[PDB]
C-alpha cells in the first residue's frame, strides 16, 4: 500500500520514438489481430521497468549490428561475425533470443555498411542489405550476411558497423506482403527454435483491440509493406526502466488528453506486462491532436470495462 | 525552499546516447578547449528542462532530413525543399536557429536519400552527401542540397528522407581535418548571421576544462576525424525535460560511482545552462567501469573547488 506512484511521460506520439526499428512515432492505429501472432521482441517491458525480449534502451541501437566481416568469395556478400555493441567479443551465453536490439521481423533490411581500419583510419561505407528471414540469419549464433554493392572493398579483421536505413520488397513476392513486421526470425538460423522470448500478446476481453503505436519505415526499393507498429513507445520502456514503479493491479487506466479542448479523446488500458488495448471493433486510424498526451488515472482490473474508443 | 529534488537518470555511459549525431556513447573524454569556440546547438538543454538551441527530443531525428526534392539539371545534386518532421509544411517562423536537430558542425555528411511514389507505393533510396559547409546549405531558410549516385531516379513533389550513417573526408581537405564538429554551420547560408544560438560554454575555473561525452561517428570514405563530442547524453535532456526540476544554485555536483568497488571515481561540475566540468590539465581519455553511473550528491557554488579528476 502507497507504492510509488506509477505514471507515464507527458510526451506527445510525435515526440516519441518507435521501438522496433530507429524512427519516429507517426500515428495511432487499432485493429484486429487474430489472423497474427503479436510478439515482437523489441519494444517490451513491463510498468515496473522490467525488459523483455531483445528490447535494450537507446532507440538508435534498433536493428544495428557491429563486428567484422568475412567475404564470400565469388560474390557482393559477407558474413558479419558479430560483436557486442560495445565492440567486447559477443557473449553468447545471456538469457535472451539474441542480442539486443536484433530485428524482431522477417524482411530485408536495406542500410550501410560502414568500416575503419585501424592502421590508418581509412574508411569505407557500401550499401548492404540483410534478409532476416534468410536460412543464415543467426544473431544468436553471432553471425548474418549482408549483401552489398561490392567484391573487393571490405577488409577482414576491421571493425564495421550496419546501419539501418529502411525495406525493400523483391524477389517476386506479392507487393506489400513483404516485410511481414509480424513473424519472428529464426536467430539461431533456419530450423532451431527460438529462445527466451517474451510472450505473444492479444486482446482478451471482448469488443478490445491491441492500440498500436505506428511508424511508416522508409522504403528502399520496390513496394514493401512499410507499417510498422509497436507495443510500447520506446520512452515509455526508457521511462519505466527509470522509474521501476511497482504495479497495482494488472492494469493501469490511461486517458488521451486534448489540452487544446481539455476533454479526454479515449481511454486505454495499460496492461502491466507492457502492452495497451482499446474498446473498439475493427480497422481505425485514430485522429489525434498533435500535442495530445497519456495521462495515467488509476490501477483497475482486467475486467474493467473501457468507454467505446 | 524543498524544491523538487533533482537528480540523474540512472543510466552507463554505454546505455545511453550522443546528443550530436544518432550513435551510442561510447567514452568520456577531458581535453583543453580554449583554442576552439564549444558552441552546438543539438545537446543543449538546462538542468531543469528548458530545451535551447536546435535541440529536440529523440535522438533517431537528429541530422535527419524530410521534405521534397528538385532535380539540378545535368547533375546528381537535388535541392531538398524542407517539410517539418512530421510532414507537414516548414515554419521557419519559429525563434530556433534552424529546425529542430538540424546538423550542428560543418562536414560531409553521407547517409541514404528515401523516396515512396504516392500513388502506387513503389520506392527508391540512393546514397546521398550533404555538406553542411556549403554555400546553399540554408536549412533556416527550409533548403539543402544533396550529392547522390543518380541523376534520374527520384521524383519531384513527392515525401524522402535522409538517413544519415557517417561522415567522409575528400576534396583535398588534410587527414582528419573534417569535419570540423565545433564549426558551426550558417544555418541561412553563406553570409548570413546565425540567430537564437544556444551561448558558447568554457570553463572559467581555474584548473577545470569541460567534460565531454564522446562517440566514434562512422566513416564511409576518405580519413575523415570522426570524434564527436557532447556536453550532455541525449538521455539527460529526455530526462529534464520530462523533470523540470528546479536548480537550487549554478551547479549540481555530481559523482561518478563505480558499483564494482562503491568507490567514487571522479567528481564533476553540472551547471545549470547543461554542461559539465572537472578539475583536470590535459588531453584525457577517462577509464571507467561499464557499470559505472554518475549521481547527483548536493547543489554547490560556481566556486566550489573539486577533487582533482
Ligand atoms: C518499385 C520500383 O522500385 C525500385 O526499382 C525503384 O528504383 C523504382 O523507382 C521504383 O520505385
Ligand atoms: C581512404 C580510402 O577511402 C575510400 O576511398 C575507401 O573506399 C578506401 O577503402 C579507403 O578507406
Amino acid at each position: 500500500p502507497g507504492s510509488k506512484p506509477f505514471s507515464v511521460p507527458v510526451l506527445t506520439v510525435e515526440e516519441m520514438t518507435n521501438s522496433r526499428f530507429p524512427i519516429p512515432l507517426e500515428k495511432l492505429f487499432t485493429g484486429p489481430s487474430s489472423a497474427f501472432v503479436v510478439q515482437p521482441q523489441n519494444g517490451r517491458c513491463t510498468t515496473d521497468g522490467v525488459l523483455l525480449g531483445t528490447t535494450q534502451l537507446s532507440p538508435v541501437n534498433i536493428c544495428t549490428f557491429r563486428g567484422d566481416v568475412t567475404h564470400i568469395t565469388g560474390s557482393r556478400n559477407y558474413t558479419m561475425n558479430l560483436a557486442s555493441q560495445n565492440w567486447n567479443d559477443y557473449d553468447p551465453t545471456e538469457e535472451i533470443p539474441a542480442p539486443l536490439g536484433t530485428p524482431d521481423f522477417v524482411g530485408k533490411i536495406q542500410g550501410v555498411l560502414t568500416q575503419t581500419t585501424r592502421t590508418d583510419g581509412s574508411t569505407r561505407g557500401h550499401k548492404a542489405t540483410v534478409y532476416t528471414g534468410s536460412a543464415d540469419f543467426a544473431p544468436k549464433l553471432g553471425r548474418v550476411q549482408f549483401e552489398t554493392d561490392t567484391d573487393r572493398d571490405f577488409e577482414a579483421n576491421q571493425n564495421t558497423k550496419f546501419t539501418p536505413v529502411g525495406v525493400i520488397q523483391d524477389g517476386g513476392t506479392t507487393h506489400r506482403n513483404e516485410p511481414q513486421q509480424w513473424v519472428l526470425p529464426s536467430y539461431s538460423g533456419r530450423n532451431t527454435h527460438n529462445v527466451h522470448l517474451a510472450p505473444a500478446v492479444a486482446p482478451t476481453f471482448p469488443g478490445e483491440q491491441l492500440l498500436f503505436f505506428r511508424s511508416t519505415m522508409p522504403g528502399c526499393s520496390g513496394y514493401p509493406n512499410m507499417d510498422l507498429d509497436c507495443l510500447l513507445p520506446q520512452e515509455w520502456v526508457q521511462y519505466f526502466y527509470q522509474e521501476a514503479a511497482p504495479a497495482q493491479s494488472d492494469v493501469a487506466l490511461l486517458r488521451f488528453v486534448n489540452p487544446d479542448t481539455g476533454r479526454v479523446l479515449f481511454e486505454c488500458k495499460l496492461h502491466k506486462s507492457g502492452y495497451v488495448t482499446v474498446a473498439h471493433t475493427g480497422q481505425h486510424d485514430l485522429v489525434i491532436p498533435p500535442n495530445g498526451y497519456f495521462r495515467f488515472d488509476s490501477w483497475v482490473n482486467q475486467f474493467y470495462t473501457l468507454a467505446p474508443m
